């Protein structure tokens, strides 16, 4: 299939540091473990990451919901690439949302 790459966020800390990452994600964006795995995945914004479609995330998240988004990321060493971005609320039976499911296409082409 496609190519994709997916991380897993922890809902339960109150800003979303990632827990664990695919092997695509850290080759991808040039980022290691080490520097990835505790951090919020905001690290990967920079100049031109569109300010309106990263509130759409910020409050998909603060109300539970899904979304999707089409962000401008930027790599380790600097260069830019377009991320197609679809984050899932994992939820307990008690209705709480306890993990975020996120899977990014580098849709550059
Ligand atoms: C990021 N992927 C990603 C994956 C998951 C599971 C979640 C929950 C969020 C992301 N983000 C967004 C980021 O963590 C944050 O929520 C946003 O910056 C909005 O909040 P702020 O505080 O910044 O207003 C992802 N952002 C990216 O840029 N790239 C991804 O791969």
């Amino acid at each position: 299939g496609l190519r994709h790459t997916f991380v897993v966020a922890d809902a339960t800390l109150p800003d979303c540091p990632l827990v664990y990452a695919s092997e695509g994600f850290y080759a991808m964006t040039g980022y290691g473990p080490d520097e990835v795995l505790g951090h919020n995945c905001r690290f990967l914004q920079g100049e031109g990451t569109d300010p309106k479609e990263v509130q759409k995330i910020r409050d998909a998240i603060k109300k539970g919901e899904a979304c999707s988004v089409r962000l401008l990321n930027y790599r380790k060493d600097g260069t830019p690439f377009w991320n197609l971005l679809t984050v899932t609320p994992i939820k307990t039976p008690d209705g709480r949302v306890s993990k975020f499911v996120g899977v990014q296409v580098d849709v550059t082409s």
